[PDB]
Formats: C-alpha cells, structure tokens, sequence
C-alpha cells in the first residue's frame, strides 16, 4: 500500500556488498531492518560517508520484482526536499537499498525532542513546514500520490534540512498511527476513510494535518480520541483546533487543506507559496499571548 507501489501501477546504480560496512541498526519492521552504514566509493572526495541501508527480509521472485520497480522510481525522484537514493545491492539476500543518512532522524521524533516536552521557534517551524511543502510540490508535479504523508515519514538532516522519505517501516515503528489493511486514519480526509481512494487532494489534506503536527511539536492528531472516535470526527466534519504555537495566518492555511470537498482544497503549489512567504517574513505572533 506504499505510494511508490501506487505510482508504479497507476539505470539503477548498483553498489558492491563489500563497499557497505554496517555500523548499527536504526530500526526494524516486518519487512526487514534499517542500518546506519559507511559506504565507500560512492561520493567524490568522501572515501567514507554515512548512509541509511534498508534491508529486505524476503528474497522471493515477486518481492525482487517489486524491489526493482521501487528502485527504478526512487532513482527518478530527484529533489532538494526528497531523501537521496544512492542505489541497490542485489548480491543475494537481503536485498539492499542505500539512502543518505539523515542525522536528526524522523521529523516526528525531531519535533517531540525539540519541543516543550531548547524548543524550536516560529521561524524554524515555518522553515520545516515550507520544506515539507516543497517536497510535496515536486511529487504533485509528477502526479505522485504519497498516501502516507505525516511527520514520521519525513527525515531531518544537518542544518534543519527537512526532506520527504521513509524506510518503509512506519506501520511497525509507529503502529499506533494506523488502524486496521493498516490505514493512517488520523491523517486521512473523509473520502479516503470511506472509499479508500488516495489522490493529490487527499495528500493536501494530510499536509494540513502535518502542519498541525509541526505546530503541536509532533502530537498525534485527535490524541484524546480512539481510532473509531477519530473516524467519526473526520467523517462528521469536525476540525482539529488551532495549536497554541500556530499563528492565525498558518491556521487559515491548514483550514484551506481541510475543505470537505477535495475540489475545494488549495493546491499544494499555492500552500507552498503561502508558507514560503511566511518563512521569509514570519508574522509577529507570540504563542504565550495566544
Ligand atoms: N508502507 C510501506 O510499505 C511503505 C511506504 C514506503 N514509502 C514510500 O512509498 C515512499 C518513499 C519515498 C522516498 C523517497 C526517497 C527516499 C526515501 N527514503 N523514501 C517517498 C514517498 C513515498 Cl510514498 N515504503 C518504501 C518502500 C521502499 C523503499 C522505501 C520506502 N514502504
Ligand atoms: O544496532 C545495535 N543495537 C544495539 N546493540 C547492538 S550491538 C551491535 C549492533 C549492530 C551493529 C551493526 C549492525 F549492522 C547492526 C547492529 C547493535
């Protein structure tokens, strides 16, 4: 149910196994593990560089063919706000996908660790939002539907650089963010919960939810409610409240992403243009004054 596979239906670089030196396990899911590794002879002037390596547990013909198609699409995705894909290693089991290493981990973990529970300021929160929007503009321009846009599926590198990307293990690491196939219901618009239909318009809705995560420093949307209760609020048209750290100007943008009718939601290009203008000239808003 990945966006990569969704886009596949609707030359890959090969790295020698011996050029990869596994250093530590970063995470794991049902499909395999993710390692921190050193990769030799990959980038110029960097005889050694850190990479994140996704290892696939299953080595069957269908898993191999799916892997290849995903690797072809990942090679094609090239943007400043998309996690860099360096290539594969198909030298037997486990099949490996090599990505750049994002030193601050996923954006949800980053927000929670840089929040009140020092804390990121308004200008930094707007820069994070603008970068996530820029990656989504790129994906929409390719008619690529993410299907699971959320802060847990964004990564943070050196110098507050934020990019869209994940190692396909969020349904395991953040199982609490999904409901049973495992659907990310708190991030979904009513037509996706009801008809299980994902579009660029449903990605825009999830972007509004990402904005809410950003300005609550990574809190789960509808945190006071159970999964079935959250489905009810969304299908009935209840809206997430404006976070305290969120200026009215950003809340108006979220509300634009959350129009009930998919055809009435702002385009991501317009959402990005608005957030970019606010990141360069932040509104004078003190969260303490509300
Ligand atoms: N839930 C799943 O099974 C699932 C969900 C995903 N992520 C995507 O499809 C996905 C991945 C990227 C991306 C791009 C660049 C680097 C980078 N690291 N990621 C962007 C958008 C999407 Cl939408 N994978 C998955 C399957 C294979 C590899 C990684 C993840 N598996
Ligand atoms: O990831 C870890 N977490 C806790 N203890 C250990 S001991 C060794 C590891 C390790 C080292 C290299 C790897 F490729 C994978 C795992 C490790």
């Amino acid at each position: 149910g990945s966006g990569l596979q969704g886009h596949i239906i609707e030359c890959v670089h090969h790295i020698k196994r011996r050029d990869i030196v596994l250093k530590w396990e970063l995470g794991e899911g049902a499909f395999g593990k993710v390692f921190l590794a050193e990769c030799h002879n990959l980038l110029p002037e960097q005889d050694k560089m850190l990479v994140a390596v996704k290892a696939l547990k299953e080595a069957s013909e269908s898993a191999r063919q799916d892997f290849q198609r995903e690797a072809e699409l990942l090679t094609m995705l090239q943007h400043q706000h998309i996690v860099r894909f360096f290539g594969v290693c198909t030298e037997g089991r486990p099949l490996l996908m090599v990505f750049e290493y994002m030193r601050h981990g996923d954006l949800n973990r980053f927000l929670r660790s840089h929040g009140p529970d020092g804390p990121l300021g308004l200008g930094q929160l707007l820069a994070v939002a603008s970068q996530v929007a820029a990656g989504m503009v790129y994906l929409a321009g390719l008619h690529f539907v993410h299907r699971d846009l959320a802060t847990r599926n964004c990564l943070v590198g050196q110098g507050l650089v934020v990019k869209i990307g994940d190692f396909g293990m969020s349904r395991d690491i953040y199982s609490t963010d999904y409901y049973r196939t495992m659907l990310p219901i708190r991030w979904m618009p009513p037509e996706s919960i009801l008809y299980r239909k994902f579009t660029t318009e449903s990605d825009v809705w999830s972007f509004g939810v990402v904005l809410w995560e950003i300005f609550t420093y990574g809190k789960q949307p509808w945190y006071q409610l159970s999964n079935t209760e959250a489905i009810d609020c969304i299908t009935q048209g209840r809206e997430l409240e404006r976070p305290r750290a969120c200026p009215p100007e950003v809340y108006a943008i979220m509300r634009g992403c959350w129009q009930r009718e998919p055809q009435q939601r702002h385009s991501i290009k317009d959402v990005h243009a608005r957030l970019q203008a606010l990141a360069q000239a932040p509104p004078v808003y003190l969260d303490v004054l509300g």
